[PDB]
């Protein structure tokens, strides 16, 4: 293929494939892979965001600046892994306070982190460090790497999460990971789970999954992506908004991510793993990953049978929370 992702992903599968058989590494390289420049035409008329995408490609060992390393002293039974940006200081803590509250009802523990990569002074970020550093302390719930935070680096957030997921909570019974600005329906996603037997709960994934997409080629596009970078269509995967996986599927996802690289898009990415596990994701139609219909927004009820709903300002999550818990007594 000509295509730089999908050429250096085939060199990775020949690499973990004795089938396909008739030097630096890419996990640890952490200085800029200056190839590229060359390889790839028109390497320079790139957007910024691709030239750092495909120069530092090959580096995903970073460490934890901020950690909880007892976030799963008791075993969870459902853990909240929410994807957030230093500045959101109103979205984490609507969660905190609705729909991610830690709970213990019938002894299934829910437990949350939200995951933070780093806002550095170099991109003009302000600094935000002590209000931080003070929210950490007071919640203990802020999980954060030492990567620049950008949307081009949101697989690199999976991966890191997911291994911190195989080193510090790997007896969770499930995984719930979303953005922080959706509501999710806490209690239906739980009684969700009990109804699953093991066998269906052992390899469980389940959003709003996409068939037979491929890159936008739009250059005034979010998810565009050049041919030069990628070609053909994407696995099925879900959208990002959030998925429910169970955390044996998490601790396979984890090891298999060795040998997918890294893609700008991160739910992509996680398709891409599950596809090499053998598995596609499961649609489930509570996940409303493009919202309700405008009337419905109004009424609690149209809250009750849903999974999540993207996307929601902090004030509309508290609120939607406060009327859902009375919701049994009105629909
Ligand atoms: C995902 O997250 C990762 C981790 O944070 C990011 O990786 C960092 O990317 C930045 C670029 O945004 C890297 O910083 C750049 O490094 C260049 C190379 O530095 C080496 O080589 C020079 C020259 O040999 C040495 O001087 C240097 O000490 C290193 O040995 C620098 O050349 C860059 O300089 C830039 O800034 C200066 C101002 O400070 C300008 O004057 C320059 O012209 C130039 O623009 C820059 O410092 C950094 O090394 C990466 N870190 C790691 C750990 O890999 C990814 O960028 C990010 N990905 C996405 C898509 O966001
Ligand atoms: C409903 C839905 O399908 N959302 C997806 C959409 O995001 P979307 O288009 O909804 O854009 P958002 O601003 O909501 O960001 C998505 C999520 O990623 C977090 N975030 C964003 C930027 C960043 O640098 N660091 C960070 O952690 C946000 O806090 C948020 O939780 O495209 C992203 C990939 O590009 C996916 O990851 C998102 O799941
Ligand atoms: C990753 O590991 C390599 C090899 O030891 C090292 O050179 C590099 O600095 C590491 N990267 C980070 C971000 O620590
Ligand atoms: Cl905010
Ligand atoms: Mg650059
Ligand atoms: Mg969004």
């Amino acid at each position: 293929p000509e295509a730089y992702w999908n050429r250096e992903q085939e060199k990775l599968n020949r690499q973990y494939n004795p089938i396909l058989s008739m030097n630096i590494s890419h996990l640890n390289y952490c200085e800029p892979d200056l190839r590229v420049t060359s390889v790839v035409t028109g390497f320079n008329n790139l957007p910024d965001r691709f030239k750092d995408f495909l120069l530092y490609l090959r580096c995903r060992n970073y460490s934890l600046l901020i950690d909880q390393p007892d976030k799963c002293a008791k075993k969870p039974f459902l853990l909240l892994a929410i994807k957030s940006l230093t500045p959101h200081f109103a979205r984490r803590q609507a969660i905190r306070e609705s729909w991610g509250q830690e709970s213990n009802a019938g002894n299934q523990t829910v437990v949350r982190v939200f995951l933070l990569g780093q806002t550095p002074p170099e991109d003009n970020h302000p600094d935000l460090s002590d209000m931080l550093k003070f929210e950490s302390e007071k919640h203990q719930d802020i999980l954060m790497w030492n990567y620049r935070d950008t949307f081009f680096n949101l697989s690199l957030k999976e991966v890191l999460f997911l291994r911190w997921v195989s080193t510090s909570c790997p007896d969770t019974e499930f995984v719930f990971k979303g953005d922080d600005d959706v509501f999710v329906n806490t209690h239906h996603i739980l009684n969700y789970l009990n109804s699953l037997s093991k066998t269906k709960a052992k390899d469980l994934f389940i959003g709003d999954v996409i068939h037979n997409a491929g890159p936008h080629r739009d250059k005034k596009l979010k998810y565009y992506i050049p041919e030069v970078v990628y070609s053909g269509l994407y696995p099925p995967y879900a959208g990002g908004g959030g998925f429910l996986y169970s955390g044996h599927l998490a601790l396979r996802l984890y090891h298999i991510t060795d040998q997918v690289h890294l893609y700008p898009i991160d739910d992509v990415y996680t398709g891409m793993c599950l596809q090499k596990l053998g598995l596609v994701p499961e649609k489930h139609k509570g996940f409303r990953t493009f919202d309700i219909e405008e009337k419905n927004k109004n009424n609690i009820c149209s809250y009750v049978d849903l999974m999540l709903v993207h996307s929601r300002k902090p004030q509309e999550m508290i609120d939607i929370w406060s009327q859902l818990q009375s919701a049994h007594l009105k629909c």
